[PDB]
């Protein structure tokens, strides 16, 4: 076998659909290239993944302001969102009943985006008052009320487009991380923080490029292939790009680079120009191999029009993926199976304890 | 298709063997009953399975008084581990060499010890000074020194024996969880804190058997046999006995019994008598069945001796797997391969926003 379990169909799912062969992604039979280009706003795309339909869309956040304030977004919102359980009073999963465990995930979920903004905005910057975030006419406008006080309004649209495309993504490892610990019947506070756990990993996949330093550069040089061309022949990787995901182009890669030229994004000059430099470079230089734009690279550009800094493009992710977590916990109580894999032990037999290396110092009792 | 990846093999380890058929459990090829028997202490049983070898035990924590105070022990432990990263400027583990790593884990795991002895101990007592648990010996020692002020030489070894023999058991939910946040690159406090939210539901297996009231009602009824068929008459479970795990005796099983009769534990008397008598009284109803001792039921006699309360013991279990989840996280690391499984849609083709119920109350 072949370690990391790569391949291994572990659940079915009618929640959403990456069609990597035919090139596009649907949630819940929904294109997610119509929702962008629909304007359908997050939180209705919440409930098309959770429930199946357009019929209850996430509420707002209630006031609580953020307890944690660890220093990093990301942390603040996993320790933060583990603590609803005992104040919230939610109990295990194996407890409650399916509308329970759904209206458990909306209050979570709202609230998680309202930590990252709390957080996002920080300790040294008194907080906005919730009556000039009631004014707002959705959760994504609500969110970056909370966290910039007075948004740029297509900094919104710009924000919805990139969460509504990086909502769900089938069983990457955050998504496995919540279904595998609400298999255990724990609490849905309980999955989320995990799942926030595992979206923190730099491998996790569809965490936001590294490519400001590089859009910097052209924008400072003009010569987009010389560019890229620096960064390769000086051996560094170029960010953004690498082997195909989807057949072709990445759908939510499309999207979002058609967010970043719909906005007006100031950015999407250069990261047009870089994009097809770097593309023709590196297909160029491995002509064996298949280059497409990695989604990530389109994401750090919609991220940084709607002024989300880099240290805090991970938590974006984290909150637009909320939908699809909940999506796959919900399926996955339903479901009522324990996740377990086995492992085996392959090395040395038995052996005495004074014939391992440094008994000596041990002492016993 | 069985969902759910049962009996599909993630891993390969060498970190140990619950060696079932044989009835035995290695940690690196040493047999838990020699460590057990021979009292060798967890946090040298920490390094065993972490390292491969002795030497370098768990250090002592730091003094850090513990920030979260949920009302549930569990996620206080949960935040507070995730917390240590930005503090102690742990980086992600691609980003640090093993070492770096294994110097992180343990640092961050005697840390959640200290955490679950201050998170029991509670809000409404002083702290024990940090002067008085630096004249322990051992980190199993500080530990219960931290919560209990002057806690009975007896009570620490009975911890000691229980925590090496609930330090790891191959894959489960919580270890599995560990190594797949690990298997992202993310920092270790986040993979143990990820791991804390799957041991913590009633599902992950493993937590100590709910067993004080038969053992309580036994110490006043006075006959074993009599109240074990009162509670199968009921329609009840008998709680700490059920199908074989290992082959026959669960050795953990065996030397937690060992334990209890050596330290003199007050309920061992009866605990024996409850043993026998719901042993022989299952295995009667249903000859066709294996039945053995569950663990789990003599953890929570040794664990009640400890006078640790009911509602304490999932956190000492926690405690006692922490090793395990920190070995795991390190050979995971030392693997360097995302965990990346898949799952077949089976849900509805393409179709339009507009068809989709609820499309009128969508506002553009």
């Amino acid at each position: 076998f072949v370690p990391g379990l790569d391949g291994v169909v572990a659940f079915t799912t009618e929640i959403a659909e990456p069609d990597k062969d035919g090139g596009a992604l649907r949630y819940r039979g929904v294109d997610i290239e119509d929702l962008v280009s629909q304007r359908v706003t997050f939180g209705d795309v919440w409930a098309l993944l959770v429930d199946g339909n357009f019929g209850s869309g996430l509420p707002p956040a209630e006031p609580f302001p953020l307890p944690i304030h660890s220093g990093d977004v990301r942390v603040d919102v996993q320790a933060g969102l583990a603590m609803l359980a005992p104040i919230w009073g939610y109990a295990p999963l194996l407890d409650i009943d399916d509308a329970t465990a759904r209206q458990q995930l909306a209050r979570a979920s709202v609230m998680a985006l309202s930590y990252v903004a709390q957080s996002a905005r920080g300790i040294y910057q008194p907080a906005v008052p919730q009556r000039i975030i009631d004014e707002c006419s959705t959760v994504t406008a609500r969110f970056m009320t909370r966290w910039q006080g007075e948004p740029d309004p297509r900094h919104i649209e710009a924000i919805d487009a990139y969460w509504v495309s990086a909502a769900e993504h089938g069983m990457n490892a955050s998504t496995f991380t919540a279904r595998v610990i609400a298999s255990t019947g724990a609490d849905v506070a309980a999955a989320l923080s995990g799942a926030i756990g595992a979206m923190s990993g730099p491998l996790h996949g569809g965490a936001p490029a590294r490519v400001l330093p590089m859009l910097d550069e052209v924008e400072r040089a003009g010569d987009a292939r010389s560019v890229v061309k620096g960064i390769l022949d000086r051996g560094e990787k170029l960010m953004g790009f690498g082997h195909r995901v989807y057949r072709a182009e990445d759908p939510r890669a499309r999207v979002l680079r058609a967010a970043a030229e719909r906005l007006g994004a100031p950015r999407y000059e250069v990261a047009v120009a870089v994009e097809q430099a770097a593309l023709s470079e590196l297909r160029e230089r491995r002509p064996d191999r298949a280059i497409e734009t990695n989604v990530e690279f389109w994401a750090a550009v919609v991220l940084d029009f709607a002024r989300v800094p880099a240290n805090m493009m991970p938590a974006m992710f984290t909150c637009g993926r909320t939908a699809g977590w909940c999506a796959h916990i919900l399926e996955q109580k339903r479901l009522g199976k324990l996740v377990r894999p086995s492992a085996i032990y392959v090395g040395p037999g038995p052996r005495s304890p004074e014939s391992v290396d440094g008994w000596e110092r041990v002492l016993t009792t």
